[PDB]
Formats: C-alpha cells, structure tokens, sequence
C-alpha cells in the first residue's frame, strides 16, 4: 500500500483559486523510472496508461517489436506498485508486480485503471489497419483483464449490449479509468452507424466551446452548420465519430454487464482518446482535441444510476483557450474555427484547482499537464501549468526539434512535507534505444 | 521462480569445443528493460550487478542525484524477479520486487548475489574520495545487506578479522558474487598495509599471463622486476593493491563471521575490481584488468575449506590474448609488458566451453562479453565472442564516438527451444535522460 | 515506575468533606517542564492530554508548524515517564520516552491513556474543516495507537459497529482516557444523522441542571423546550451534536472490538469534548460545556458489562453553579437559561472531594482546576478551588489580557510528606516562541 | 542511536574554501524543543551544555528556583537522545531519557560530554560567591558524574595532580567536553597562585592576536606590555587566570587518574570559559573572551600522550576580527587594544570550513554561530555566519532590547538530503515563565 505520506493527498483539487494564481514548476527531480525501456533500436514502446489511486497504482503500455506499426502482433506491459518517499522527501515509484501479456492476442489502446486489490484493464484486440475498423460493418472484439497483486488473473471477451450493428468500431481511450461506487468506469470512442437509434438521437447535436466566438472570424449561423458536420468522417467508414464511457461492474465473469454510456455531442465535440479522473467524489473527463478546437479539453460528468446502474452520463466543459495541440493543415494550433478535422494528439491536463469553486462553473480554473509546442509538428515537450487564457508556468524538454507524443499527467500530495507532485508520462522520441523512450518525468508544484 | 524452459540452463558451460568454433552472435532482442533509467539529464545510474540463479535473478546499480560523483549522498536500486518465455520465443526479465535504498547511508561499490529466498548485497560505506581511503589506515565501513522476497530486510555492519590493521581499504569488486555450499562469496579488493603478515607473505610474489612473452619485447629478467612492483601503488597511500574474496555464512545476524580470502600475487594481477561465477560445481573469478596487462583475466577459483570453513584459495588463469580495454598513458589496449599501471576499466566476460575439457588446461577457450573498443578513451561499446586469439564475432553498438563504461555478462539456456541468451548489461553514455542509460541488452549466441 | 512516594497516591479523592471547606492552593513550584516548546513565532503546540496512573504517566499534543489552522498536515508529540521527588520535595516529572509522530497522517483531537506497560492514543483523521465533516455523511478515518515503553508500536484503523451512517463525524474529546477492567475507555463526541435508531432513541431527550431553575428567569415550560432543541446543529449539518464513550478492549489487532456507547441525552448536555477519570474504583466524566449551561459539568458513570463488554453507561451530575467559562454571544459566562448553543473552551476539573460520601450525592463538592475569567474573550487564566457555588481559593496568572485556552488539571498525594500536589496544563499565548505555550503549572493544595 | 540520516555527518566540517563564500542561513524551523522550561515566573533554567556525536547527543543545564543567584542550592537537568528525521525533512531531537540531579550538592558551571553508551558531566561544587572562589587557596570540591544510558549512575569527586596548592579555584568552561581517543575532554579555566611552577613558567609569557596590529592605536611595545598583564586579576584574589584542559580516562573508579593541562599563555588568551570540539580528527577550542580582545577565538589544538597518556597541548589560532561580543567599560565590543579586562560572554562558533585547507592556517575561514549584537549590553540575540573579516549572513531573533545571554551553536548535515542544519541553543529573556528560555533554534545552513 502506499505510504502514509501519500493515502491521503491523491485524487483532490490541491490549491484554492487563490493559490493557483501563484504557482510555478520546480526542477525537474531525479528517481529511478517505474517505465520500461526498449533493448533495440528499433523497439517501440507507446501508448501508456497510468492510475493512481490511495493504496496503489496500475502502469501499462503497449510494445511492438519492430518500428511502431502491427495490427497482428504486439505486447502489453503492465506493471503496478506503490509511492514511497526517499531520503531527499521527494516520491519514489516502487514496482511491486510486473506482467508481460504475449501471446498472440494483438491487445491495443489500452486503458488501465486501480481496483481494489489490483488492476483492471480494458483493450480491444487490432487485426487490421484503424481505418478498416471503421469500414467493416463489425466491431473489434473488445477485453478487459483485472489482474489482482496475488497473481491470479482473468481475462473476458465482453459484448457490452447496444454495440453489435451499432458501432463500426470501439476502442478504450487509453487514458486512465477509475473506480467509482463498485463500478470501473473507462473512457472510449469509435465511430456509430448511420440510421441507428444512437445516431438518430444525435442527429443535428454540436458543440461548441464558449471561447470560441470570440477568437473566431466565422459568423454563428456558419459556425454552427461546420459544428455539426464536425462529427462525420468520410474518410474513416462515413461514421460518427463518437466519445463515451464504458462502465463494467467489478466481477471476474464480465459478459454483457459493462455497459456502453455515450456523451451527448451536444455537450462533447467530435469522439477521440480520452480520459477519466476522480477529484474527491466528482468524475472529471478529458477529451483528445482531435476535431477543430486545439485546446485543452475537460469536463466534469455527472454520471445518473437507474437501479444501481449507470444510466447516463452528462458533461460540463471547463471554458478554456489554453494549452493548443499540434494539427494537421487548417486545423494546426492556431485554428478556431468549426469545420471537419481528424487530427491531432493526446495530451491530459491536472486540475490543480476547483472549478466548481467558482460561482460561475471554471470561470478560472488551472491545470498542469505538458503539450507539444508548435503548430503541426510533434515536436517540443513543454510541461505546464496554466489558467483558462494564459500558461503561467512552462518549461520545454530538451533542445527544439526534439520529437515526442503523447503525454498523460498525474499529480498527487506529501501530506507530510505538504507539497504537490506530478508527474508527466511523456513519450519521447529516442536516438539511442528504441522508437520512443516514455518517461516518467517528476517535478514539484510549488506555491509561491 | 524461473520458467521451466530456463531452470536448468543456469551456471553452465553450454558449448563443446567444437562447436564453439563455430558461434557467432544473433541480432539484437527487443524486450521490456528491467533496468530502470534517470528521470533528469544530470540524474546518474552506474556500478550495476547482476547475480542470475536456477530459481531467480538480482539485479542492482548506483543512483546520484547531480553527476556522477559525491563520497557523501547515493541511493541504491536493488530489484529481483524470474525469466518468462514470450510470444516470440525470448525471455523477459519478470521483475517481481524492487528496492530503493535510500536513508543517507552511502553504500557505494555493491556486488549482490543470488541466494535461497532472496538476494544478498555486500556494500562498503564511502565517506571521502577513493583516493583518501588508501591513505587512511583505517577501513572503510562494510556493510552485507540480505534482502528475502518476503520482503524482510536485515542489514549488518560487518567486521571480519584480519581487516582492522591490515586493510587500509576494502572494496566489494562490483560484479555477482556467489552463493556456494551454503556461504555466499563476494570477490573483493583494496590496499594492504606495509608491514603486515600478508604483505611479508605477498612479498616478492607476482604474475605474468602465460601469452605475454612472444608479446613483450622486454627480457624474462626485466619484466619480472615490473611484474613485482606492479602490485604497490604510491599514489594509493603506497599500499599494495589486493585482490581477493569474501566468505560470509548466510546468517541474518553476522558479526565477524564472514572471511577474507586473498589470492596470493603468484597466480593473479594487481588487485582490481571483479566478479565471481559458477559452472556447475567449479567457481570461477573475473578480474577487471587495471593494471598492465589489458587483456580479459578469468581464473578457476579452487576453494580449501577447513572444518567447515573456506580457508584457502588458489587461481588457475585461462591464458589468452584477447578483448584488450582502454587504458590510460602507457597502459592503453595497446601495452603488453609489465610496469606499474592504474587504469582501465570493468569488463567481464562469460565462458561459453569449458577451459577443462582440453587437456592443456584453457588451451582453447571461448568466450563472450563486452568491451571498449579503442586504445585509450571509453568508447565504442562492442558485443562480441572470442577464443584465446582471436575476436571470431562482433558487432559495435551506435556509431563511432559513443562513449560507455561497464559491461557484464551473463548467458543462459533455454532448454525448451535450446539455444543460449546473453545478456550485456552496458553503460552507455546518454544524451537525453541522465549521465548514463545502463541497458541490459540480449541476444542469441547461435551455433553455427 | 512511579517512585514509592506516588504509587498510592493516585486516581483518588484525597480530602474529607469537612476538610474541604479549609482548603487553599499554595504557591507555584518550578519543575523542569516535561511538555515540549515550539522553536519558532509561528510554530503552533495545541491539544494536550494528559493521563497519569498508579504506574506512571502519559502525555501528548498536536503540532502544527504554520500557524494553528490545517486540516493536512500535523505532527503529534508523545511522552511518557514516572514522578520522582526532588530535594526539595516536591515532584519532577521524568520523562523516559519521547516519540514524535510525524508521517503524513493528520492525527487530530487525540486522546491519551495510560496502559499497562505503555500508553493507547485514540485520534481521528482530518483531511477537511470541522464544519465539512458534520455535512459529509461518511465519518472520519478513527486511529488508535498502542506504544509499549519497549518501543513497540502498533496503529490500527477502527471500525466499531453503529458508526457507519449513524454517526456523519466521531472525535475523542482529547481528555484523558482510563483503562478499567481490561478495557480502555476515551471520551467521544460528535455528530449523528437524522432519522437512525440513535437519534430517535434520543428524541425527544434533554438535560438541565438542578440549579438552573433558581437562576434562569423562563418558565419550566420554555426552558424544556429549548434544552430539547439545544442537542441539534444547524450550522453543523443538522446533526445531533452526541457525547459518549468508546470502549476497547486492550489488544494489538483491534479492527472492529472497540464500542461506541453514547450517553442518554436525557443525563448529559449537548455533545462536546471531554474527559474520564477514575477515582478509586469510580468512573467519572467531564463535558465540556459548549452548550448553554457554562458551568463545570462533572458526573459520575456507572458502566454496565453484558457477555464481559460494556452494553451501556449511566451519567450522574455533580450540580454546580461555579466557575463558568467565556462563550459567544447569549451563550457567555453570565449565560443562564437554555437554548441553543456552539461556544466555549475546554476546562475540566479535578474532584478533590468524594460527592458520593454526603447523603445527596453532591450537595457539597469540592474541585480544582483552571478557568478563563472572562465573559466572551479566551483570556485571564485563572487557578482555582471551588465548591458547588463558590470559588473559595484563586490565584490568575500573568496579568490582565493574557490570552490562554484549554486547561487540563490532575492532582496526585505524596504519601511520604503526605500532601496533595496538583498539575495545571494550561495552552498559554505566547509573545516570545510559538502561538502557545502549554505549561504543565503545578502547585500544592493546603489543608488549612 | 541516530538515524542513518545523520550517523555520517557528524563532527566534520561540511563546506569547502569555495562553497564558503555562498552560505546564507535558511528560516528557523519548528521542531518540539527538548530543552524544558521553568514553569514559575522566578524560575530560572541557565548554562547549557549540548554534546552531539556519531551515536546520539547529551544536553544538560542548571535549574535554580528564584532568581539566577544562589552559591547553596541548585539542581541539574540532564537528558540525553537521538536525532530523527520528520516527514517535513528536519531534525527531531528525539529524547530517551532525563534525569534531575537534586540532593543537595550544588554542581555548577558543568560540561558535559557524549561517551559510548551515555554521557561524562564535569562539575565543580559551589559553596561561596565565584570571587571568595579566588580568595581561598583552597580549590572547590570537583566531581565528574558518568550517567550511562542503561540508568546506571557514577558519580566521582577527584583530585587531579596539581590542583591543590597551584590553583584556588578550577572550573569546567560549560561547553561541551569531547570523547577522543578513549579519553574525556573538558575545557577548564581558574585561577593560579602566585609561585607555583605553573605561575612561573607562564611568567611573561601573553597572546596578540593577528588582526590587532591594523587595528590597534598603541604600539606594538605598549600593546606587549598590557597583554603581559591581562592573565593577572587583582579583582580575582590576584590570581593569574588561566586557560586549559582537564583530561580523564573513560572509567567508572576515577580518583586522581584525570590530567590538568593548561595552555600557554603565549597562544591563548587570558582564562575564560570555553568548549572543545571534534572535527575529523582533530580536537579544537572555543575561548570565551572575557578579557581586551571581544572576538570569537577558536583555536587548533594539538595533543600530545606521553606513555598513552595526553601530556602536553598547543593552540594555534584561528585569526579574525568578526563577531564581537558586548563586554563592560574600556572593554566593549569596540575595543582593540591590550589591557586588563574581566568582561563579556559565552558565544561558541561552529566552523563551517577547514582552516588547514588553506596554504595559511585560517586564511579564509567561514563560521556560525549566534552572538548579542551590542556594545554593552547583553541584548539583541542575532544568528550568523561570518568569515574573518566579516558577518556574510545574519537574522536578529525578537525585537531589539531583547535580553539574551549565553549561545551554543552544533551543526551536523543529513547525508540523506544533503544538507546542513546547525541548532542554536539560546538562553533567551522570558517575560512569562523563568528568567530565562533556553531555546535550541534550529535551521539550516543553505549553499547559495
Ligand atoms: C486473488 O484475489 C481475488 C479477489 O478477491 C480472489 O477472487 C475470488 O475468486 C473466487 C473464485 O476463484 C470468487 O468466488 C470470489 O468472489 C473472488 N473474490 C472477490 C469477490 O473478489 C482470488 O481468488 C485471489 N487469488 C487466490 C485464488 O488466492
Ligand atoms: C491567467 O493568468 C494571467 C497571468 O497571471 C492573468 O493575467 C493577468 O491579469 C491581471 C488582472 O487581474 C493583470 O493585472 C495582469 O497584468 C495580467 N497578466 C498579464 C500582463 O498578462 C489572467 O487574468 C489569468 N486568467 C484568468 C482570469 O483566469
Ligand atoms: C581462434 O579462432 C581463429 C579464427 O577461427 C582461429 O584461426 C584459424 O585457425 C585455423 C587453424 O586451425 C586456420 O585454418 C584459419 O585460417 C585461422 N583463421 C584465421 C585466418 O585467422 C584460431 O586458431 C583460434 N584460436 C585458438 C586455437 O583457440
Ligand atoms: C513489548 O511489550 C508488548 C506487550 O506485552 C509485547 O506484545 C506482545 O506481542 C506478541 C506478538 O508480537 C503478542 O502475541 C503478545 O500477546 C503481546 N503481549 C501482550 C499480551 O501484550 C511486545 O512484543 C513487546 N516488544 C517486544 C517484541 O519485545
Ligand atoms: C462554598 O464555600 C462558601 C465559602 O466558604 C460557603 O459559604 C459560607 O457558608 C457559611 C454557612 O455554613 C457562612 O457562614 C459563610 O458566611 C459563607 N461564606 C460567605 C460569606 O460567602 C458555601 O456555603 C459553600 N457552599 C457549599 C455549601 O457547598
Ligand atoms: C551499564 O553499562 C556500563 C558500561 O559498560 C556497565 O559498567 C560495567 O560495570 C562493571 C562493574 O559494575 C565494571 O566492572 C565493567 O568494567 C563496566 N563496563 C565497562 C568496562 O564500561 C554497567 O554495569 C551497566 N549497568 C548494568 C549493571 O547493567
Ligand atoms: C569575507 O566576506 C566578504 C563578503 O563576501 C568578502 O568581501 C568581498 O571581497 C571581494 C574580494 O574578493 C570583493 O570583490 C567584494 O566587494 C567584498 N565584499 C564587500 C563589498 O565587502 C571578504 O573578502 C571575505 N573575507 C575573507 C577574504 O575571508
Ligand atoms: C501569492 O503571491 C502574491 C505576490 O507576492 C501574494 O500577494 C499572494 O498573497 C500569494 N497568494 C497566496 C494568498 O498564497
Ligand atoms: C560448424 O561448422 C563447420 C563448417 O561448416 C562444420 O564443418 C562443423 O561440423 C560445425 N561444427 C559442429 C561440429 O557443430
Ligand atoms: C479548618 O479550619 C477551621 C478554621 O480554623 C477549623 O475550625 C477546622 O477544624 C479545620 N478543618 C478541619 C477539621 O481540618
Ligand atoms: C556560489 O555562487 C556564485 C555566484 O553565483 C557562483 O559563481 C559560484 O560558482 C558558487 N560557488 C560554488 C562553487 O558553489
Ligand atoms: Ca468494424
Ligand atoms: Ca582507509
Ligand atoms: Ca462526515
Ligand atoms: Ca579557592
């Protein structure tokens, strides 16, 4: 379990509006990495999933063998553990267990989440490249292993019910799941078959983020006609592209009991990657930009219960235009206006702060997470802390050029020093070993 | 425990004489590191140990917050686990506990070993420079740290005879110590007192690596007279510079229990840094070569117990010369006659035939492992395979220039598929994440 | 162990009724303070508890390093040793072990004890304001801690049956706790939800004082009304503000052993911190008065074991109308008649006098302690004898103004001199170190 | 024991020539104090004496129960501990035991020193005010009291050679005493009579300290001349006061076995109270200025043994010009010149740095410590850090006209974290309990 120091500093909103206005990052503090790395120079390790949760956390990345590209063959790491401090009082990441999934089963996007007495993890298996996914009328078979700390492990082929001839495609988000009143909630997306009740009920839906109008040149009558196209993809199975989560009740015969929870597009934009935190006894959601919109995007979910079931689920965004993500052509980190785009990459946010605390829901919110700056190229690490309109705090990683991808924040407090820590997974691209080398980078959050 | 497929393919010479004229060494392996990497460019990883038996593997190395040097502060990253066949049909280094040592006690220069139910660590506590601890008569602290998977640690400040008074210093040589009738056995080395009953009975005592005659251009006489002086260092405190081992009962309460074993200066180098194997039923030594031979030295290690207790060792030296390590001055891989040198570096090397199986003892050896390629400067890091003569497969890692340091070896069989893993634990020199990426690199030896 | 001047002097009435009446207290005695001091303005010392038994004593307080307000961070002080005479004859308390709890864990409120061979510490966790944890319908994280004089510890997380969704909070009322016949009792209070088998159990229940009536100018209609009304919180999340007692039983593996038994409404006054005391072979418990009635409330408790566990406490009053303490607003020293109230500070008292040994229980009763002489303000302490209506014996300490706050007394007999000397641990402001000074102020109380 | 924090970083000095010059002191932190406090306004707690070494640390001080003066009655508070680190990274002086002299022999102006297993206190027993001390030819009783950690205790009066008949009175210096090769260490000061050999062979003999020269008015004839008659005090029974070190074999029977050993007055200045220290291996001297020079003095001394017992000791000094002391008339903090003076205060300076490191001994030395910022009067508390020539560091405690007297400064570094701390203990004026609070200030020591 973990250490005194931390069971009670994990999962909460750190800082009030007051303090958050002052804080910075520290130096970036040195520990033995938890994230294995590749022994060739053409080993490919991505796709990381990380939870933290009071007695422990779960680490999982996918690693293909030759360059990072298979739809046949791959292997999935997964590692957990517990935090414990070190003689210099910052966070030591200590592995407890490892595991290493290879045996044929092409287990891809994985989502990782903490449940009591291990991990749970959720994947769908790939046998052909993403966009046939989309094509094929049929969707990916769809697992999720829980894999406790005495061993014993079990995996399930799971047909959640209103997903055979109404999803081309479903894949876990990769970031995070949580564990929430008995139930394993991950995020996910894929793409929904025209003329399907889900379709129909989300026919004419459209968001869009209450920063826009001010920062786009489009009228609203345009902006909402591109809004609404935004979440068609001709070029992946002429599907909608759609955002959800997927709930699976904590049991080791999981057949058709997760069940499948889509957002309302009127409230989320156009489906992608994406995941799901728990700050006290609220679920927080983020959303991959992967459409128009390159900013951050966070909401809080109001989840409903139908007879101790998850019924549906509503999302309330944080205002923000801050922290871009680097795009493809007119949807680079410099766009603001709605129209179709898919691209993009995945790169969370920490609320270091309440957005609840405020009368009007996030007038002024602050996060912490790392972002890739520059408009269209996957380049320059930059970790962060900023507000709605403006980063307070940044500092890039290794000299401009440098390559990387996704990256997954995760912040948690001492209670004994009473200091904040976090961490930023990043995928880092790698000249030495392997295609990329994810780092675990730890700095402190320093008020003041 | 390790997989069925490996449980008898440890500690073995795996190889007749005839068919290791025919090895040569396969492409490198791609699987998840169990070494773990530096989370800050300035972060600091070095001095690994590795120790692999029939149920398990340890595995240790140095962390430094700020560079690679402080006489002060150092944690140290201790982790055990088993081998696994994956999908692919190579192992994976399972880790199944970790360890991080850090409480301000600074263990430096840490051999580890394998024994029933967990790992054993003999480390020495540096306070000052190296060079200081020569010149102080007094030795440093030693410390035997045992480590069960059980997770119980116990930790004993350790105090053999004939140490206080005689040893100035006293180092544990890095490389795997072994466990071995019920004692655990650690090589060692540091410098000895004028004076003393083993310096009166190491005087005028020396070795001369039977292949260095039709190599040295020095006559019998000259070399001699530089052979006897190389084992005293005026620039260590004039003390005479030992090799030796250290017999500890495997006990959770030792005192003054453990023994130490010198060898005597007729059958081994100055001493240096080392490590120790087992193959089948005989012990073997490696000695890193830090004075002026710069060629691989490993010896049959015969051990005389004497009511119960090691009392006497004697070293029986594979005569070759091949694999030459950088050096400094007139000591480069280049030297080859006797003087006093030191400098060099850790190097050991893995023997895949049995030295005994011809009648003239090691007169056809093979053998594979690491090693700097150049005359003077620690760079171009090259894996390869080699007999008594001749380099017979090779393959450098990275381009020209890449600076690395220490390389330990270590092979295996998988009994299944029958072929034989080794792995080179290396540090290389990174550009991204901290001073050093210690990288345990694996391949196939393939006969043929 | 205590010196044999004490072991028979302790946990007793020392004074006959008639020689209560000619009681004084003498001057103040300087003795090494046993209770440790802050080191820097803002440091904050707060909380003390105090227990002292046959064998030796116990004692403990928070410490907070900024100021005196967090909900986070906190470090808790632990001290344990024996009473000894000086050359002067009077006592020093020597203190044999000291233990510094400082972990992450927010220990807070924290009760002590006295067992054999150590002591048990009883506190809560705090991760948020007081007033959160009266709405939040989950209770606090309860600790006990057992630290044996050999070093020993061990901390386990209770769980005692009727506190989940019945009591929304549960503090000790950091008084002393006792150990009677193999159990170990702590005072309790806190907050219990509307409509559970406890609250309606207690409908409808009150407590006045018997000389309430001759000094509160409302009717006995009106005043029964507002007692009734006195027990419930609004600001508090409308909960039951409820005293009582937990019951352990002395073990090292508690998990669920420990009982909560509360006190019928219908004896006691709303909930508050308090304390037990044990006088002979009786029970007694002091309430702090955070109620309407402002005078010292002591009562006599009469616990009844079913199946060898206490199945419920009865509570005796002591009727009083002296020394009152400062409170808020209606609810001041000079407050009278009842309604609801949420003010005061804590005070208890020390009886020197068995209530038992007069024909009515009480009618003439004699105590000593400490009381802030003031109406509103935390100011003025002041050392005191009284009886049921008058202060017949004190003395303030420092001049007018002099901030303070809570008051722990305990008096013990020197049976070779064979006089009584009594402790005042009063949290002094301090000008100089730290926010407060808790001084352990002993002095004698003279027969005459 | 200490933790493994600190066992390594104890009785060194911890900066180098270089890191010197960039030493600031950090905010005092807040550890619970483990010096107790008087608990009556006339209480009164004065001349500390705090030992620290590898094992643990001893503290000791006089307790007089009104006012400061009494020549009859006294106690001595002595406890002894460990250092631990808290969950907030600093120092906790973890006490383990206490013990309270109180009988009716009054030990004064005791030294006290860490020994293995406990503590050696040096006292001498008062009987008449400190002048009649001179006076009488006779000296007062000496007693050297060993209080081991397992409660044993051994109280020893002894008559070392030379005493009587050569010094009328002979005190320990309050500082710390130090454990060196199997032998205790006391600083010692008094008065010789005039004929005695000691009197004679340091006839004519006086100290001027290097840094006088530029900064006295007189000329170097003048300045001999008055120096010459600084060690002799008509005021003080004309007795020549002198400086030393009173050596005692570690044993339990000691009689006449401990060895006076005074210093040459042509390297020391005129006798004063004083404390010894450990740095590596070598021992050196505080000198209380209590005559014409009002700067810190601290001395390297060197011990000679003649047949394994301390012969002879010689004083090099440690030259500077910085942190002055208020001293009485022509002897203030201003003064510069040679003359008799009987003035002044106990302020210890820790050294930060090696004065050997340097071509000339004490050429750029660095030291802390804490000192009364005035001419005359004992006022204004004030830590610092200073160099030969100047104070590069400072923090007045309490406002101006704040009354302090005697200060013991001891640093240690925590090889965990890597980082000075240095505790300041201070008699400081208390307005509330006591005339006096001793407080041991904590902070650290920054680099930069
Ligand atoms: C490891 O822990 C899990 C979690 O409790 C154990 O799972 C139980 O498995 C049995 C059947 O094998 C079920 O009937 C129980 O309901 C499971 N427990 C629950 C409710 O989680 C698992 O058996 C443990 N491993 C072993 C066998 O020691
Ligand atoms: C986000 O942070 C920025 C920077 O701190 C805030 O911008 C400042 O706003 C204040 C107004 O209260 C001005 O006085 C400063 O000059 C602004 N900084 C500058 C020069 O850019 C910004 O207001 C914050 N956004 C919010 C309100 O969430
Ligand atoms: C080490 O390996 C080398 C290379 O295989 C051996 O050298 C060969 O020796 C044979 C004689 O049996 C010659 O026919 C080859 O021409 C040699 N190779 C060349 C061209 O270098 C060498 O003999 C081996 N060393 C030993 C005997 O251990
Ligand atoms: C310190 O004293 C306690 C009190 O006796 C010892 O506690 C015992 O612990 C064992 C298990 O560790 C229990 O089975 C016993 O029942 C305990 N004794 C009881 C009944 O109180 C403790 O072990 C002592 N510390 C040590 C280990 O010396
Ligand atoms: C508490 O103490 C007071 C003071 O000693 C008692 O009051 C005295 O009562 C007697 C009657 O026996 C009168 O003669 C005195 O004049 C009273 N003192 C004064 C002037 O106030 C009081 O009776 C005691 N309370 C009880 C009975 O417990
Ligand atoms: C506490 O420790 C001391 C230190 O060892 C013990 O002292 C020994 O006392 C005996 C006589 O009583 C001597 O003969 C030994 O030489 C002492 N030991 C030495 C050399 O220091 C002391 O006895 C211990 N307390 C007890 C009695 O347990
Ligand atoms: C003690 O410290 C002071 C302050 O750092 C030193 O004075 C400085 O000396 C340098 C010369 O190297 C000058 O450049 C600075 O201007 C001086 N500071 C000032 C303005 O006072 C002093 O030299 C140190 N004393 C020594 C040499 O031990
Ligand atoms: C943060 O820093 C500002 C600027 O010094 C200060 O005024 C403010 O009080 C700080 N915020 C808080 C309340 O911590
Ligand atoms: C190795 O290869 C050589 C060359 O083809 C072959 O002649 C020899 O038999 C092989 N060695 C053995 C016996 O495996
Ligand atoms: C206390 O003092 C009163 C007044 O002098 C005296 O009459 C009485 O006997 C004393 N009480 C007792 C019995 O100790
Ligand atoms: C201390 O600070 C100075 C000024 O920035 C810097 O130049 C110097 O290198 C530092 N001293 C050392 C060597 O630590
Ligand atoms: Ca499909
Ligand atoms: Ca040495
Ligand atoms: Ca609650
Ligand atoms: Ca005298």
């Amino acid at each position: 379990i973990n250490d005194n120091r931390y069971i009670n500093g994990i999962n909460q909103f750190y800082f009030s509006i007051a303090e958050g206005r002052n804080l910075t990052l520290g130096p970036l503090l040195n520990m033995p990495s938890f994230i294995p790395t590749a022994t060739t120079p053409e080993g490919c390790t991505r796709i990381p999933s990380f939870s933290l949760t009071k007695t422990h956390w779960c680490y999982t990345h996918n690693v293909i063998l030759n360059g990072c590209q298979d739809h046949v063959s791959s292997n999935q790491f997964v590692s957990m553990g517990i935090i414990e401090p070190t003689s210099a009082g910052f966070p030591f990441f200590r592995t407890l267990k490892t595991l290493y999934l290879s045996d044929g089963v092409n287990r891809k996007s994985c989502s990782i989440s903490t449940v009591p007495g291990g991990c749970m993890m959720y994947c769908f298996v790939s046998t052909q490249p993403e966009r046939d996914d989309y094509f094929s009328a049929a969707p990916p078979e769809q697992r999720i292993i829980i894999m406790y700390y005495n061993d014993t492990i079990v995996e399930r082929i799971i047909n959640p019910p209103g997903v055979l001839d109404v999803w081309a495609t479903l894949n876990p988000g990769t970031g995070s799941g949580v564990y929430y009143l008995g139930w394993v909630l991950f995020p996910i997306y894929g793409g929904v078959i025209k003329g399907t009740s889900l379709w129909n009920n989300q026919a004419n839906k459209y968001f869009i983020p209450q920063m826009v109008a001010a920062l786009c040149s489009q009228n609203q009558a345009t902006q909402v006609q591109n809004a609404k196209s935004s979440y068609y993809s001709s070029w992946f199975g002429n599907r909608m592209i759609q955002s959800g989560i997927l709930a699976c009740p904590l049991r080791q015969d999981l057949t058709n009991e997760c069940l499948v929870l889509p957002f309302s597009n009127d409230q989320v934009l156009m489906g992608a990657e994406g995941r799901l935190y728990m700050y006290g006894d609220s679920v927080y959601y983020y959303q991959r930009s992967n459409s128009w919109w390159p900013m951050t995007m966070l909401y809080k979910v109001t989840i409903t219960f139908t007879n101790g079931q998850p019924s549906a689920i509503s999302a309330q965004n944080v205002p923000t235009q801050q922290v871009p993500r680097p795009g493809t052509g007119d949807c680079s980190a410099t766009n603001r206006c709605p129209g179709f785009c898919l691209t993009g990459v995945y790169a969370d946010a920490w609320l270091l702060t309440n957005p609840s605390s405020t009368s009007t829901f996030g007038s002024e919110a602050t996060f912490t997470g790392s972002y890739l700056n520059t408009a269209t190229q996957r380049i320059n690490p930059t970790m962060y802390i900023a507000n709605n309109t403006q980063i307070i705090s940044s500092q890039q990683f290794g000299s401009s050029g440098q390559e990387a991808a996704y990256g997954h924040t995760t912040c948690f407090r001492d209670t004994g020093s009473v200091m904040v820590y976090c961490i930023y997974i990043i995928e880092l691209s790698s000249s030495l070993l392997g295609q990329f080398q994810i780092v675990p980078f730890i700095r402190q959050v320093t008020l003041s």
